[PDB]
């Protein structure tokens, strides 16, 4: 699937322009939101939740707000190119 590259870097870290270091903590959809997400731990409370949504949980955050879903494609190469 399209998918299995990114998911593959679970647990990796990105340099997200504009926010910073984050890692990688969950790639697919979002109930409610078109496309496909990446979930990240920024590992401060620079981001926007705790790892749920709707009441869900799709990852955890060290802090509450230090996670983040960011459209994939945003993000997709710099998944890529982590290791």
């Amino acid at each position: 699937g399209p998918m299995d590259r990114y998911q593959r870097k679970i647990g990796c870290f990105i340099q997200i322009p504009n926010l910073g270091r984050g890692q990688l903590k969950y790639v697919g959809p979002v109930d409610t939101k078109a496309g496909m997400f990446a979930g990240v731990d920024l590992l401060a409370n620079i981001g926007k939740n705790d790892g749920s949504f709707m009441g869900k949980k799709y990852f955890q955050t060290e802090y509450p707000q230090s996670g983040l879903f960011i459209q994939l494609q945003k993000v997709a190469s710099l998944i890529e190119k982590a290791s």
